[PDB]
């Protein structure tokens, strides 16, 4: 006869986990949380800032069991990393909710490991949607909540009353490292995109529309005679970009992405910046007082991602990324005094295998390294020649 | 409510409270005696983590791991052997060793309980009777408020307060307070246990006339 | 090959090697137990030089001079008296006391040998049976690699590892390791002697669960 979050939590808690990390860049220990996304494969989502530069990562279930997990993907821009429990047995995954349907008045419960105390559940409400600005270079469209969140909670779950995952708790405005009623979480629709990508490739292939923009405030809207105090203001479209071909002109106000109204430029960025190259979307435009509807196809890009350090753990040097279909890892740009280039690693190389194993993309490459060989025999291709780079 | 994890003395969303079943035991005891008479099972233990469970081949990632049982202890007589995993107290599953400790450490000597055991993969059920102990409690300072010195505690049935162990430079021993003494009254009032003793002191006399018994002699210790 | 006389770490024409008969004894022992069970005759001795031989009227410039035999020792029972010169071990002449020591000090307890004696100018032949000893060997550090503390050794037949003598500030004793303990298993594996014990440790567990026996009780010591 007493209302309680107990029943829903009895089913959902096994899905959340605590993560222990051991790394070096100097030795360090870190701790946070993670959410089991796929029970069978043992995929566990979490903040990239928790497992970053980790030599060893161990996952601990709510029932006590400890497992070892290895990395599979990690996107610093959105701060979402995907690890995988080695030897997954009898896990429970969380079902994901559609974050686009969240409304500010909604209830929320957060689950995670504050200060290593163990699985802690605290509750509150959605205080705001679309918050961004914490770190202006990243993609951020944070859900804001007043459910208590402290250090240890990162990577943990943020669920609705029905037990569905709506976000991953990431950060907190807070002077003197102590929760104050203001916490942030990446919405779940982003986790579902960034994550599935990582599963199938090892990195996120970022697509761009090709427009330069800025937040459309009330002042700029007067100067530009537009009845709208919020939205994405198009500064200029790039030549031969998706937006160009679609018909978007500078001085345009983007007001909606796929039926959904667009809080601001930051969200629009985070939205498409989370979609995979080739996705078909439709933008809601506003040029010279008239409404407009256009169809776009996200295209390639020049996304700065996966550095030779995120896959080698310590091997400073050229950045790397997938190449076309599963054609292998490509070495983006080699620096100079960076250790990677100090082993024959030159920009333009295409790692097509390692230790007699084929490397179609970053995921597979990280698989060979997962076994931890004593000597890594890279089979790359420079121009029209096949060569071999050795390591230890 | 008892305490809060919290850097910079300010609530952060994490607070702790002693559960009520403990308050109901520890409290009723105090009412009827002035102190809690602590009972022990007589086992040495430790948290049963996942690692220790592998080394010990036990399907359980949580529980109380028995390191060793004491000779002539309740656990000994009941049949508990070292290398045992206690997994439940009175039907109730046991979160960890710490809880198990806090659970029985809150029950009064003589309570009848039943433990759920796990030895060599097989489930086990045993009946125990909490026994005496060597509980370090009530110091001559908690009843005299400032009189450093020998620790004290009840004695058998309402037989009076017993002085546990007198230190040396401690003020209490500096008034003739010697270990082995049995305060059996104060200011012409009988002292069956610490509660009554604290009753005479409650009135706040100018001179406290302790009527204790050293060996086969009745003596009187004076105070102010 | 073991060592070299040599100033300035450079070979000079003088190198040393343990002979093979010693390797064959010391080694086979280790295979079957993890340590060498050292046997002693029970005699105190010294190199028999030419000077001591005059003072003692013995026609021999080399051999083992018996200073004194220990009470209830093998040598005692065999009939060896102080003032004796051991001149041969099992038919083989004896270079010196040092060799004699190294010879039997390499044989296993219980071996049957025969010594060639020389008492008061007369030749003598005696039969001995190497007996127990107080050999200082295998320290808790040679099996734990870093765990300073009590020394250890086999015990009787394959009865398990015995902890010789625990120091004080030594890390081993800092985990409940007390002298007199008899490690009879580890991580659910039986430990008959040091070899097996080193087998469980070989797998490199995260938590080492020692199942030792103190007096008439079975207990468990944990490690990491």
């Amino acid at each position: 006869q007493m209302p309680s979050l107990a029943p829903m939590l009895e089913k959902v808690m096994p899905s959340v986990v605590s993560i222990n990390v051991e790394g070096s860049t100097q030795k360090f220990m870190a701790l946070g949380s993670g959410v089991i996304i796929d029970a069978d494969k043992g995929y566990v989502v979490t903040n990239n800032h928790v497992v970053d530069n980790a030599t060893v990562i161990k996952v601990q279930l709510s029932d006590g069991r400890k497992f070892d997990a290895k990395m599979v993907g990690k996107d610093p821009r959105s701060d979402i990393a995907l690890i995988q429990i080695q030897n997954p047995k009898n896990l429970t995954a969380i079902k994901m909710a559609d974050s686009d349907a969240l409304r500010v008045g909604d209830y929320t419960v957060a689950i995670g490991n504050p200060f290593g105390l163990g699985e802690t559940v605290t509750s509150g409400i959605v205080s705001a949607l679309g918050r961004s600005g914490l770190n202006a270079e990243n993609y951020e469209n944070f859900i804001q909540t007043d459910a208590a969140i402290n250090r240890g909670n990162a990577g943990g779950a943020l669920v609705n009353l029905n037990g569905e995952l709506i976000g991953i708790n990431t950060a907190i405005l807070a002077p003197d490292g102590g929760n104050i009623g203001i916490g942030f979480a990446i919405p779940s629709n982003m986790v579902k995109n960034l994550t599935s990508q990582m599963v199938e490739y090892g990195q996120v292939k970022r697509g761009e529309l090709g427009i330069m923009g800025t937040e459309l405030n009330s002042e700029l809207a007067k100067a530009m005679k537009v009845d709208a105090q919020r939205g994405a203001f198009v500064s200029q479209v790039l030549p031969n970009s998706s937006a160009a071909k679609a018909g978007i002109k500078a001085g345009d106000v983007i007001t909606s992405l796929n039926g959904k109204p667009i809080s601001s430029f930051a969200a629009l960025r985070a939205q498409v910046g989370t979609m995979p190259v080739g996705s078909k979307l439709t933008l809601g435009l506003l040029r010279d007082g008239k409404q407009v509807n256009v169809n776009l196809e996200l295209q390639q890009s020049s996304q700065n991602q996966v550095d030779s350090s995120s896959i080698f753990n310590g091997i400073e040097g050229a950045e790397m990324s997938n190449k076309g279909k599963d054609q292998g890892v490509v070495v983006n740009n080699v620096k100079t005094g960076t250790p990677a280039a100090q082993i024959g690693l030159k920009k333009g190389d295409v790692i097509i295998g390692a230790n007699q194993q084929a490397v179609k993309n970053i995921a597979e490459l990280r698989k060979v390294l997962d076994s931890k060989p004593s000597v890594l025999a890279l089979n790359i291709q420079r121009g029209d020649s096949t060569i071999y780079l050795l390591m230890q």
